[PDB]
DNA sequence: AGTACTCAGCAGT
DNA sequence: ACTGCTGAGTACT
């Protein structure tokens, strides 16, 4: 069950990983011969790659009721994700159905705003049938199945998609699994083609985790009476980070806010080698870029700014690089570009959330504090509580896997660990940014990535949090603990040891 | 093994 | 905004 949840999560992570890989390969090609712009569907190719390696879930079956591992509020960008998970099989069509006896009943529906659906209440939904749009709608296939579901009283999965404008700022939050509904009644009515249209009333089954749009709603409206401060950054951030509490009159804890890292006095100034590019640094350009070569001959970012894959170290263009700030190799240096707020949690003290959907691979924020040789946990105040041991270790198994999917080739297994000579740690107990409020979780939606701009000392990189899920709005932001690299978390979330190195 | 169907997702305008 | 186009997967002839 938990085991199921992790299979789903990792399946979606794999899928999007492949998507961004295909995308990076295309961005590496010159403007003129890029497949993007000329009818490229990364969703289809990613899909096909996963299906080839037997990575689909619930393949060859229809699920009625709850798909194991799929929870209310889960977000998708592509209709295709629903297919690989078995949530909804058709790539396009709104209605999915299956045999339930000799009759056919609806497994799942998609309300994307194609027809004039009414989703006005949290509780109840009016769903337009499907028929050519000029003939009257026929009561067959999907429409029939949704009708039969009424007598059979068999639940229906409801995914609502946000209205898709080709304005298309993003695909973040494109589909939300809203959950399980019963079909109550259906009628015929004239629909705006001048021909008759079917309509189905669905009622959400009680006792389900409540709808997310209802939570952006409860949250949204200005009054925000939970506000403790408008801007915890106190103007040091291009946008205010507000603090809210609806569980108390607790003010957030006191600290000096900082956006820049405090190095010690002894930590040598080490300027880094820079690139000479006139334009934005890409693999596409005829002229080679020193910072690209530094990243192993690949842009570790997509053009929208998403990290392509985790890496031991990511090199961004420095202050003495000659490229415009719009350079794709500038992402984490530009600072926070999401609406963040800190909030009181019943259980966990103080936490960080985002009030909009965060697409997978997105940059969140830096863990800013003052940097200390690990030797000095001598301080005594920030014990654990506002402390971040800078990650030294790495394992190439995941890259080995992504590699196997995309090329059929792996590098040999290798693992890295920082010498105990220098571990470094970031203390935010006294000074830090919003990153200091991020809590820890056994199932995180954030992971820490080391980036180097400013300097080349690889023992004191910047810690940049990225997103490893499509994160629903208001979902709490959390990252996991460092780990020993001999130990890994299995399906049930228990610590085991990695299989033989070989 | 072939065809009809589509609540996507692009791309040109 | 309004078009037009190529579609994956699945259900049926
Ligand atoms: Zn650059
Ligand atoms: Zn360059
Ligand atoms: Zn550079």
């Amino acid at each position: 069950g938990d085991s199921s949840r992790n299979k789903v999560k990792e399946t979606l992570r794999l899928f999007h990983g492949v998507c961004r890989k295909i995308l990076q390969e295309d961005e590496a090609k010159p403007e003129d011969q890029r497949r993007k712009g000329k009818g490229l569907r990364i969703d289809f190719e990613a899909s096909t790659i996963l299906k080839r390696n037997g990575k689909f879930l619930n393949s060859g079956v229809h699920i009625l009721g709850e798909v194991p591992g799929v929870e209310v509020g889960d977000e998708f960008q592509y209709r295709m994700e629903l297919n690989i998970l078995g949530i909804h099989k058709p790539s396009q069509a709104g209605i999915d159905y299956m045999k339930y006896g000799k009759a056919k009943v609806a497994t799942s529906i998609v309300a994307s705003g194609g027809y004039d659906d009414h989703l006005d209440n949290s509780d109840v939904l009016t769903y337009t049938g499907q028929g050519g749009n000029p003939e009257d709608q026929k009561l067959i296939t999907g429409n029939l199945a949704l009708a039969t579901s009424i007598e059979k009283q068999t639940p229906v999965r409801v995914i609502r998609g946000k209205h898709k404008s080709t304005h298309d700022k993003s695909k973040g939050g494109n589909y939300v699994y809203d959950g399980l509904y019963l079909v109550e009644k259906y009628w015929q009515q004239v629909g705006s083609h001048g021909m008759n249209v079917f309509k189905f009333q669905l009622r959400r089954i009680p006792g389900q985790p409540e709808l997310s749009w209802v939570e952006v709603k409860k949250s949204k409206s200005k009054y925000r009476e939970g506000l403790c401060k408008l801007d915890i950054s106190e103007g040091k951030e291009q946008s205010p980070i507000s603090a809210v509490n609806e569980i108390d009159d607790e003010k957030p804890p006191l600290f000096t806010y900082t956006v820049k890292l405090i190095y010690p006095d002894w930590c040598r100034p080490v300027p880094p080698k820079s690139c000479c590019c006139t334009t934005r640094c890409t693999e596409a350009e005829a002229r080679v870029c020193a910072c690209v070569e530094k990243n192993g001959g690949e842009i570790p970012y997509n053009f929208d700014g998403a990290i392509v894959g985790a890496k031991p170290t990511i090199y961004e263009c420095g202050p003495l690089c000659k490229c415009p700030s719009s350079c794709y190799l500038r992402v984490t240096q530009h600072g926070i570009k999401l609406p963040l707020e800190i909030f009181k949690t019943k259980s966990r003290g103080w936490g960080v959330r985002c009030l909009k959907s965060i697409p997978i691979g997105s940059f969140i924020c830096e863990y800013v504090g003052e940097l200390l040789e690990d030797s000095e946990a001598e301080r005594r105040i920030g014990n654990d509580e506002y402390l971040f041991d800078i990650g030294n270790r790495y394992d190439n198994s995941l890259a080995q896997g992504m590699s196997e999917l995309m090329l059929g080739t792996q590098a040999g297994r290798s693992m890295a660990e920082g010498d105990e000579s220098s571990g470094f740690t970031i203390d935010a107990a006294s000074k830090g940014n919003v990153g200091r409020f991020i809590n820890h979780s056994c199932s995180p939606n954030l992971y820490a990535q080391n980036v180097l701009y400013d300097h080349e000392d690889s023992r004191i990189p910047h810690v940049m949090f990225f997103a490893q899920d499509n994160i629903p709005p208001l979902q709490e932001l959390c990252y996991d603990y460092n780990y020993a690299l001999d130990q890994v978390r299995d399906s049930k979330g228990n610590i085991k040891q990695k299989l033989c190195f070989c």
